[PDB]
Order: C-alpha cells, then sequence, then structure tokens
C-alpha cells in the first residue's frame, strides 16, 4: 500500500528524528550548564573595603637589641656563622659602627628571646610613620589601625571590620572622598645589605593589599607597591561575585579551622599553617593557633626547608558569595616644590628626606556603583520538559498520560 | 484498578501546575544574561581626552586686586590680609608677595572668580611643548578651553560644533596622541599652612571620555606624573545594557541635551548649590552668579560639606543604555634620556633641573584596532515562555488552549 | 471554533519569532575560573627603548647609517651643536673623517646585531621561582626595537617553564641595566628618535610572535616594577555565531604577514624584524621607499587585508605595581657589586618582577543560545498550545490536499 508506506516510512523517520532531539537535550542538561549575568547597580552608599599595608622593611634598625642580635644575626645576615661581623668596604659608617658596638659579645649573658616580641617590638610604629591620615575629609588616628602580622612583620589594617568596630561607608567618589595617607616609610632604619639571601630587598617603599574585611590579608602574594615621592591614586570598583556550587560549578557554600568564613586566603593559611606544624612543631608570624612560633635555628634547620618541599598539594576553591575590588593606579609627584619646603619645616625632616621617605597613598571608589557577576543556570529542569513535552507534542501526538496508556494493553 | 488511573491524573496534573508555576515566575523575574564580543575595525573613533594641571592658578599672574578679594580663600592671606608669619618659602615668591600685598591707599576694583579662573590659569599655549597625533603635527588651536573644578582645562578631541572626530588607523605608541606638557612648578602657589583645598601634589590630571559626556575630572581623573612618559593603551567598549523591567537603566534623555552619569551629577549637584547659596562654582553649567569668595567661605563649602553626608538620593543618576567606556593600561619609562636631556634644554631655553621637574609626555592610543561590546540580552521572551508551558501541557496532559476553553461549559 | 483563526494567527506569531531568533545565531557568554595546582608561565619579550651602542657604532656604520640616524647632516657631518657631552661628541667627530675611506659592503641586520645591546652585559640578575637562570634561557628575537630577548620561547625544543606558587619571588624577577651611556646622542628629531629611556616589556603566548612596538608595556628606571598576571582562555565561536577563525596562527603573525607581503610587493625590501627571506632594506631604501610605503598602508591598505580573532586564545592581564630602587641601604651595595657609581644605579637599574597573581585561569567561552532542539521544543510546545498539532497532522491536512 503506497500511503500507509510513504506514511509509516516518513513516521519512522520522524521518531528517529524525536529519539534523536530529545537524547541532545538529555545529555545537555547533564551538563548541567551555566551562563554568566554581568550587572552593574548604582548606589547612595559604598562600604569601604578593609587596607592592609607593610613597609617593606621588617625590623627597625635602631629597635635592635644586644639580646636581639645575638639570636637572629645569622638569620638576618648581619653575622656570619662564626657570629661576626663581614667588615664589607660596603657600608654606612656610623650603621657599622652601631652593629660592631652592639655586635661585641664578651662576657654576655644571653637572655630570653621571641620572634613575635622581636616581629612586634623592632616592627616600624604606625604611630610614628603615619605622618597624616584622612577619610573622608575628617581626620584619623593610629588607633584605627589594627595590627596584623605578615611575612612583611608588623603591618597595619584600616577599617579592618573587628571588635565591634563599624564598617566605614563612603557617599561620594574621587581622591578627597576614601582613605588618603600620608606615611613615612623611614629608610635610614633598614637593615643594613651586606650580601644576598631569598630575604633581601633592594626595594623601598610600603605594600598594599586592598580586601574585604571577611578575608585576612595575603599581602605577601596579593600585594601591591606603591613608591616613595609620589601620591599615587588607587580608584577602586566593588564587585560582588555570586558563583555556583557544583555540580553547575567548583564553588564552595558551605561554613568551612582557625578561622569562621571560608575564603581562598583563609584556606591557604591553614594548609601552610598544619603543614608547618606538623613537619616542625613548630608556626611562623603570619600563621594563627597556640603552635610556639619558630626559633632562629628551627626555621635555618627545618620550617624553611619544610616549606621549599611543600611547593614541590591542596586546592582552595571559591566561595559562593565574594566581594572583590578591582583598583586603577594612577600617581603625581610629592612634593611639589612650592610645598616641599613647607612639609620639611612642619615635620622637622630635610628636602631631601621628604623626596625619599614620603608617599601619599590615596584610595577611594570611582564611582557609587557596585558591579554584580553571577552564573545563572542555563537549563533548569522546569525547562527540560517543556522542551520535551513540545518536541513530543511534535514528532508524534503523545502525552505522557498517552504513554501510560501503552501499559493499559498489556 | 482505574484508581490508580485517576491517581495518576491527579499527579500528573500537579505536575504540571507546579513545573508550570516555576517558568511563570521565571519570567515574571525578567531574567537577562551578557553576551561578550570582540569585533574587528579598519578605524576607530578617537576619544576626547580632557586633562589639568594640578595649579588652579598661575602664582605670577595673581595681581594686587586678586589677593585682597581671593587671596584668604587661597591661603595666601590671613584674615588679617598679610603673609602668615610662617612665610615658609623662598625669598624671591614671598617678596614678590609683599609687595603685591601691600594695601596702603588701595582703591578696590571689581572681581569675578570665573574671571580669575580664566584669567590666571594656565595657558595651553605655555603648557603644549609639543604635540602630535598621527605623527601629524597639532596645536594649541585643537584644545579646547573647559572650566572644571580644577580650573581652566583642555580637551583634546572634544568633538563640538560640527568638527568632525578624529579618528584612529592603527594601534602602538606613536598612532594616536603625544603631548610634551610643561606643568610650570614655578608658577604653582606657595603653600604656609594647609586648607581642605591645598595640595602636596604635582603633575597633571587626565580624564579620557567620550565627547557625549561632560568631564568629571575630580572624580574620574588619573595622574601623570612629571619625569616620565605615560603610555595609555585604551580598549573600545560598546556596552549596550537594558531598560526597565529587566535592568535599571536609563534611555529617556535641562543642563545638557544627551544623558549621562557626569551630566546627572553636574546638574544635580548644581540645582542643589542654586537653590542653597544662588550661587555656582566655575565647574558648573547654566547661567547663576559665580561664587564669591566670601559666598564660598560663608555658604557653598557648608552648603556642599553638608550634601556629602546628609542628602546622597537627590539624584541617583542611572546608566544610559548605550555608554562607549574606554580602558586603559597606564605605563611609564623615564624622560629624558641621558642623551636627550641636553637636547631638551637647549630646545625650550630652559635649566636641565627644569625639564626633570616639569616635563611629562602623555602617549594616549589604542591596544589594537578592534572593540569589545558587552551586552545584555534577555534570557526569558514570552515565546520562549509559550512553547515552554505548551510543551508542559502537551506532555503531561494531551491539552491545547482550546482544550481547556471547553471545560469550563 | 470561531476563535480558532485567533489561535492560529497567534501560533504564526510566536513560531516566525522563535524561528528568526534562531537564525540570529545567538550565543551568550560563560564565565568561570578554575583553580590549579601548576600553571604554564608565558613567554615575556623585552627590548631596551635604544636600539644600537653607541660605542659599537664604527667609521663604516656612520658612512651608510649616520643620515639615516640623524648623527649626520645630508652634506655627511656632524651637526657639531654642542648639545651633547664632549667626548661622545669628540668620539664621533673623530669616527665621522672621510679622507682617503673606502666604503666597504654594509646591511642593516648586521648593524642591529652587532650594536643592538648585548644580552650579557644588561642582565645583572635573573631567578626563575628563585633558582638562577642565565642569558641563555634567552632568545634573541628582532622587533622594530630592534636585538630583543625572549624569556621561556618554548622554543628549540626546550620544555615550557611552570609555576606553583604567586606573588613577588615565584615568577621572573630580572634586574636590568638599561646602559644610559651607549644610548646614541640625539642633535635633532626624526620619525624614529626618542627622548625616553627605559624598556619596553611585552607578556605573550609562546605561539605567538611579540609584536612590542604596538604591544609592549614600559618599565622604568629607578624602580622595581610588578607585574601582576591572570590567565585567561578565550574559546570564541565560529562563524554563524561570531567572527573567529579555526607555523601557527595568531593575529600577530597575520598583521606582520599583511605588512611583510606589501613591503616586498612595492618595494622588493623587508625590515629587520620581518620574517622570511626577502633582502633587508638599505639606509636609502628605507629613506626612499619604505618608510613612505609603510606610511601609505596604514592610511589605506589596513582595509583591504582584514586579520579575524582565534577561536583558542590564552590572554595575560597583568596589573603594574613600583617600588623603588635602590633601597639607601642597598644603594652602597649595589655600587660596589657592579663597580658603578650610587647615580649610575638609580639611572640605569630597574628590576622586573613577572609573576601570577594566583593559581587559577580564568575562562571566557561564547556558548550557542538558542540551538536546533531547543527551537523545536518551543514550536513543538506551541503547536501543541494554540491547536492540536503534530507533524503528522500537518501531513494528514497534506494527503487531504489529494483530494
Ligand atoms: C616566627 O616567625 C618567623 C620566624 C622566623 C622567620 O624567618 C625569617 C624572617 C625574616 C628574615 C629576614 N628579614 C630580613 C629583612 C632585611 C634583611 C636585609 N639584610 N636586608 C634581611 C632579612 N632576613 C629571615 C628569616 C620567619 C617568621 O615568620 C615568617
Ligand atoms: C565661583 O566658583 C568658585 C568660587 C570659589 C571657589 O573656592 C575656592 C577655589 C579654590 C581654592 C584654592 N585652590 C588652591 C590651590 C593652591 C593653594 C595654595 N596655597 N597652594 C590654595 C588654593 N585655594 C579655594 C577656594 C571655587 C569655585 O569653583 C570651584
Ligand atoms: C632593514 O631594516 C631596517 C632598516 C632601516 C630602518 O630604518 C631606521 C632604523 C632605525 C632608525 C633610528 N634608530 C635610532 C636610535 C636612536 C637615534 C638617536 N639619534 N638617538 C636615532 C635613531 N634612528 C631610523 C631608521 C628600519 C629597519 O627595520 C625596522
Ligand atoms: C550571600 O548569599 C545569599 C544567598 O541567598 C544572598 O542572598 C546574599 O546577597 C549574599 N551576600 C551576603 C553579603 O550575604
Ligand atoms: C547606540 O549608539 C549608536 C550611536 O550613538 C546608535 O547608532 C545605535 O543605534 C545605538 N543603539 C544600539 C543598540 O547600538
Ligand atoms: C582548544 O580547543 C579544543 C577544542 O576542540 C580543546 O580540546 C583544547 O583543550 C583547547 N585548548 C588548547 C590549548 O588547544
Ligand atoms: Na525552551
Amino acid at each position: 500500500s503506497l500511503k500507509r508506506v510513504v506514511w509509516a516510512l516518513c513516521f519512522m523517520g520522524s521518531l528517529a528524528l524525536l529519539a534523536l532531539v530529545c537524547t541532545n537535550r538529555i545529555q545537555y542538561y547533564f551538563l548541567y550548564p551555566h551562563v554568566t549575568k554581568l550587572d552593574e547597580v548604582a548606589a547612595t552608599r559604598l562600604t569601604f573595603p578593609a587596607v592592609t599595608f607593610c613597609n617593606l622593611n621588617e625590623f627597625r634598625f635602631s629597635r635592635v637589641t644586644k639580646n636581639d642580635l645575638y639570636h637572629a644575626g645569622e638569620l638576618l645576615a648581619l653575622l656570619n656563622n662564626r657570629y661576626e661581623i663581614p667588615d664589607t668596604q660596603t657600608a654606612d659608617e656610623k650603621q657599622l659602627e652601631i652593629l660592631q658596638d652592639k655586635a661585641n659579645f664578651r662576657n654576655f649573658k644571653p637572655k630570653p628571646f621571641n620572634m613575635l616580641e622581636f616581629y612586634d617590638r623592632a616592627g616600624h610604629d604606625i604611630r610614628e610613620m603615619l605622618l597624616s591620615c584622612f577619610f573622608r575629609g575628617e581626620q584619623c588616628s593610629p588607633e584605627d589601625f589594627k595590627v596584623v602580622f605578615t611575612r612583611y612583620g608588623k603591618c597595619y589594617t584600616f577599617n579592618a571590620g573587628q571588635d565591634g568596630k563599624p564598617r566605614l561607608i563612603t557617599m561620594k567618589g574621587g581622591t578627597g572622598n576614601g582613605l588618603e595617607i600620608m606615611l613615612d616609610i623611614q629608610q635610614d632604619e633598614y637593615l643594613p645589605v651586606w650580601g644576598e639571601t631569598d630575604e633581601t630587598s633592594f626595594e623601598a617603599g610600603i605594600k598594599v593589599q586592598i580586601h574585604s574585611q571577611d578575608e585576612p590579608p595575603l599581602i605577601d602574594q596579593l600585594g601591591f607597591g606603591v613608591a616613595p615621592g609620589f601620591q599615587t591614586f588607587v580608584s577602586c570598583q566593588e564587585q560582588r561575585l555570586i558563583y555556583l556550587p557544583p555540580p553547575w560549578g567548583d564553588c564552595k557554600a558551605t561554613t568551612g579551622e582557625f578561622y569562621d568564613t571560608y575564603s581562598i586566603t583563609a584556606c591557604r593559611i591553614d594548609c601552610e599553617t598544619r603543614y608547618l606544624v606538623e613537619n616542625c612543631n613548630c608556626r611562623m608570624v603570619h600563621m594563627p593557633g597556640d603552635a610556639p612560633y619558630c626559633t632562629p635555628e628551627q626555621y635555618k634547620e627545618c620550617a624553611d626547608p619544610a616549606l621549599d618541599f611543600l611547593v614541590e598539594y591542596c586546592v582552595c576553591e571559591m566561595p559562593c558569595n565574594v566581594t572583590r575590588y578591582g583598583k586603577e593606579l594612577s600617581m603625581v609627584k610629592i612634593p611639589s616644590k612650592a610645598s616641599a619646603k613647607y612639609l620639611a619645616k612642619k615635620y622637622n625632616k630635610s628636602e631631601q628626606y621628604i623626596g625619599e621617605n614620603i608617599l601619599v597613598l590615596d584610595i577611594f571608589f570611582e564611582a557609587l556603583n557596585y558591579e554584580t557577576i553571577e552564573q545563572k543556570k542555563a537549563y533548569e529542569v522546569a525547562g527540560l520538559l517543556g522542551d520535551i513535552g513540545g518536541q513530543m507534542g511534535l514528532f508524534i501526538g503523545a502525552s505522557i498520560l498517552t504513554v501510560l496508556e501503552l501499559f493499559d494493553y498489556a
């Protein structure tokens, strides 16, 4: 019969086709696809971020005591392993006099010694580095900086959000309307450079990280530099990422050892911290917990090889609520010739000092808005069924109530 | 056994109600997603470039009459009308002032801050040591004056009065705009004490913006320092965002013909200041009278310092739907080289010390000949709604829209 | 059944919308970032802004190229302008005396190589992930700035280097001496003459040549410059959805090819930075033919040679930061260490520090917005909604359209 052939001829193609296309939409769904929704929304306020900054130098040269030098000199490249000064013809005369004086161990009774105490006491004091401080055109004081220990030593966090302190906000973008600090980096307190190590800088300045209050600073890896002699502008953009969990993504939605709120920085410090305690029964200045802080012998012999080997293991995925701060750096010179003499008079320093040691850091929001980056689900379940039902109710006539009629037969 | 059957219709009917209502809610969220694209081009329209010298008024162009009317405002006179004892700056300046600042037998003359701003301001004619666009030279006539919160400022390629807008045909260092600026530090007003308005900075402020929007360079600027050639690698972005209900965008288009966040902020900030003090600042549009130095101290500084905190929503300025943004990557090298310092001093009758204190080279260009497009697309249209519910009907039931119409009888 | 005519019209309406939408070939974008344990480090190409060393310029160099280089006026003599330091003006006034001189052959590629800055003397210090490296890790490549060097070229069978940690130390950390004293003196102005001093750096995939005259950034002396990178994997869509195109293709290699086919066709000449086997331009040929020939291409024949984007692309985003060099504590030491003045150090030394912010890579991918499977579901659902229709019912109406 020609018709009931041409009929079932092209109907069998149509059932193979529905079988084909319906398999495509079930395979796609099981890839669990997502797409991205970029949006920007206007705002009237914006919570100002946390700002963590460090002097590139860890210990003030003048704050080193005789006791400090006995224990830490070989650690700091100020004594060779026989405990005396190299007398290298590279030196400041006055500093090498100060050192050999403090480094003469005749009839010396070693005293107790601790690395947090050294870091805390020898570290640069915000009270003397913070020549000037203004937030939204109102004044601020070293009280507004919370101390934090990083691999760069005693560092400070503005608007840290801790100890019941509210988070600062801003109501206008641009230079005057955020944080504007004038720092004095104190170059002549830098520990001298007579030979080289992994831990030696020719660098001079500060290191800065702008980060949310829910995450600690990781300023040795996430920092940026600000150099002396310039007022450096930091124009920021608030980005609110909302990312998708598994199966759609690799997000971490949950709660999270030594911290309470999960964040990639907080996670990487745990892997670093437990590894060092497990392999050396020891922690470093930047690590949380209760372990004893490392001794100079323990660092030379144990912790440095333990970290050196650790890199050559621990994966830390992104959280689902993440607020990031994008920034555009720009800079102009300080001081102007007109203000150079005044700044020296104002702070009892020479004009040469001001241009070698003064930086102004100026952090603000470009404008009152925040960008939103959200992974959205591409193929929900409701949309699959509409797609199959439409494909069924097209290639054939079936409903799901029909396919159940085929069981009422058998 | 047909109670298993009408149980199995009542269930499958409930499932259609649930899944179909989900797509009705989703549709009512008015969802959108984003389409990133990059498209090649053979030419590319060059932006406007607005720049300001960080100093507002040239020290040498300040007259006796200026000092009488604006001297206390500018931290050049204490409220007794004299140099403030401290006098912490070099004699030749302070000598220049002690003569200009002697009001014995002085007859005050009229004064206007815009006239002062225009007249004392840095002149593009002395600032612009050199200028090249697409390797061809340019002159101060290609820069148009605009008054900003920084004063008398200059915009390259302003696009106004029927002048064609420049284009570019190649990316990289030379193939856009390269200026050598003299910021003229020896003209900066002295600093003897501090004010809200006093800076230790020296250099220029630059904003790269489309010609459809005015410069708001005291917020949207960036700094360029003297002593460097500063490279500005730009990427053109044409973002097209969606109106309500999908977004919060503005397609509608007072003080300006074309909507822009900047035009809205300057407009709102202007209406506020005129309402509360009958007074506008130099950077503001319109026809209101310009603030006098007394009106600033007595009215506008407090009026603005109060709008900084207790206000905000007098204007939320929403984004327009068709927006061109310029991304910029800043880089720099030192100018001048040891070989070219001596040549540069000779060229401009200036000291070698001066050049390293006052010369900057600004280099604005496109990374490459293309533009990115960031585009909001609707995720769930009405046509796709019907396809989704119709299929669920034609799946859980055999139902059509006509079938549900028979059930009303 | 009266208003059936309406519901059929609505099916025509909605079905035309989703059928036209399909043919726009819509795509939307999928942003994701995925964590990694290792990460392949890029190539880094850098140039001294200065092309030829003053000390390596010979009398023969000066005869053929002195006018090309604004070192001689078109009478072949020194401008004798005292606008440069005496020792160098004496060095050149000497080299420029053409009494009894037999000119010898000369080609521009040799000059670029020999007078160009030598990688062995610029590279004061080199560390990759804290381990030492040597000028042997730098492959020479010729760009418009002359003899330039590419670290981790990935060429000559060397495996591609990786890094396992982010931050300051764990990338490439070179300390350069830009050698301000070998910069050619500047006596007058040219298209090709600079007041600048420092280097130009480009971070690129090993699969593409550097286009450092267009895509570089500047590094200045007197600073350690921090370069924080983020690896981006772009996967973009071919036609009809997009305009991407699927030794190795790259946008850079496409432009350098258009630039070379054009210059050889019109001047039978190639420039130092160009690939192939054509002869290199003589100073007169550049003067007489190529300089106007390239000038013309930018204005009229960019439009004829169009270069589309590739479909698998790895980009490197960079954030520049800097701190001062050298510190007062280390200023005296670096002078002693390299037998140079403290003022020389602050005028000639930069430390370039390239690294990844952290161990992850972003992926920006164009995805198809409306495929064919999803079209049918939408129209099929619309058919089974406004009417009862399947495709079979439409075949009954063509059966019945056999009466
Ligand atoms: C308990 O916590 C810790 C204990 C020991 C640690 O090990 C070291 C810390 C610092 C240095 C070091 N800092 C220098 C600065 C300048 C110079 C210079 N001469 N320019 C030389 C320096 N050496 C060396 C080893 C680390 C810890 O926390 C990370
Ligand atoms: C009609 O429009 C306006 C009227 C008044 C305005 O008020 C002021 C404008 C400028 C200053 C100011 N700029 C200084 C720079 C350097 C120094 C220094 N001593 N170095 C001191 C300065 N004082 C102060 C007040 C503003 C207006 O429009 C914005
Ligand atoms: C076959 O390959 C080529 C041949 C010729 C080319 O043309 C020129 C190459 C270099 C210069 C040039 N470099 C200078 C550096 C310093 C100074 C200074 N006075 N300080 C002046 C300089 N002039 C000019 C023209 C280009 C080629 O390939 C790109
Ligand atoms: C966190 O995630 C929740 C999930 O619903 C979301 O509503 C909220 O906006 C996110 N942000 C904060 C700061 O809680
Ligand atoms: C965007 O702007 C251009 C010119 O301003 C105009 O031609 C175009 O129609 C506008 N709309 C879109 C969606 O591009
Ligand atoms: C390139 O695209 C292909 C898709 O066919 C993919 O398999 C591959 O991982 C991509 N990346 C590279 C580096 O080739
Ligand atoms: Na659908």
